[PDB]
């Protein structure tokens, strides 16, 4: 029985399990903390665990390691990867800095640790506007998501240059205006909670624009919601709010990287102490400074 063995090994390893909101229900049920990556990493800094098992994708485990350098961070599969974060290369950043002289470089926290090391500051979707409004530049380099960049440009009035120019999340790009229309026909009493990684024309139809943490916070505002994000979030919301209704905007909105994590490989991760996530000291130092600036600016 995986669950029993996982729980026993978690105690033996002095480990905590951090699960992203898109993890399967059976994985979330054995997690200590559930949320988005930055809040998970920060919550781990307040406990004296020796090991973090990160049920999530590579860049999220990296953020955990950046904020918890004295803990062993394990990712159950190195195939738990983020296509959007992987679109951005260091060369994209250096080239953009050359093309937009002196413009600040802002990195969405959904990004690799290496990319954060070239950032002046990081942002979450929830603090991106507040942070960017404090940059005294009409032009801002922003990556890796062009769709969040559009939202930031709209809310700040600044010229936001996405890096890379076509960076985006393939999961959230699946949502279309037809999915909006289908939702309104089938669920006329529902409101639409839409992730800022969705395309601009879909964002425009939202009742709320929110990351997963904001979806949980603002779900209290209505009794029925159609959810424009990765489909496992619906189960997360249903378990949090059993008396509300939540429906996926698309049944096929599936992050392959997130589903690389299984009960079986969480068991194997704890049993064998793999796969170790490391962040080079200099990259970690610079990524840490960009995260610290984000707190100072919000
Ligand atoms: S849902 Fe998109 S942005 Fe999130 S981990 Fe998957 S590919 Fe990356």
């Amino acid at each position: 029985d995986l669950v029993e063995e996982i729980l026993r090994l978690k105690e033996e390893r002095n480990a905590i399990i951090l699960a992203h909101n898109y993890q399967l229900p059976e994985v979330q049920d054995i997690a200590d903390f559930i949320g988005d990556s930055l809040e998970l990493a920060r919550r781990a800094t307040r406990v004296d665990a020796d090991v973090i098992v990160f049920a999530g994708v590579d860049f999220m485990a990296e953020t955990a390691k950046i904020l918890n350098p004295d803990k062993v961070v394990l990712i159950p599969s190195r195939e738990a990867t983020c296509a959007m974060a992987n679109m951005l290369k260091v060369e994209h950043i250096l080239e953009a800095k050359r093309k937009y002289p002196n413009a600040p470089v802002v990195l969405y926290v959904n990004s690799t640790a290496e990319a954060k090391a070239y950032a002046d500051v990081t942002v979450t979707s929830a603090n991106a506007v507040e942070v960017v409004k404090k940059l005294d530049s009409d032009v801002v380099i922003f990556g890796p998501d062009k769709n969040l960049a559009h939202y930031v440009a709209k809310m700040t009035g600044k010229k936001i240059i996405p890096v890379p120019s076509k960076g985006h999340c393939y999961v959230h790009q699946k949502f279309t205006l037809d999915d909006v229309e289908r939702a309104k026909k089938l669920h006329p009493n529902a409101k639409l909670m839409i992730h800022p990684e969705c395309i601009p024309e879909v964002q425009e139809k939202a009742d709320i624009i929110a990351s997963t943490g904001g979806m949980i916070k603002r779900a209290c505002e209505w009794d029925e919601w159609v959810v424009f994000t990765e489909r496992e979030m619906v189960y997360r919301l249903r378990k949090l709010y059993p008396q509300k209704k939540f429906y996926p905007a698309r049944e096929d909105a599936f992050c392959i990287g997130m589903k690389a994590i299984t009960l079986k490989n969480i068991y194997e991760s704890l049993k064998d102490m793999k796969y170790k996530v490391e962040v080079p000291e200099e990259i970690a130092r610079k990524a840490r400074k960009a995260i610290e600036r984000m707190l100072e600016m919000s």
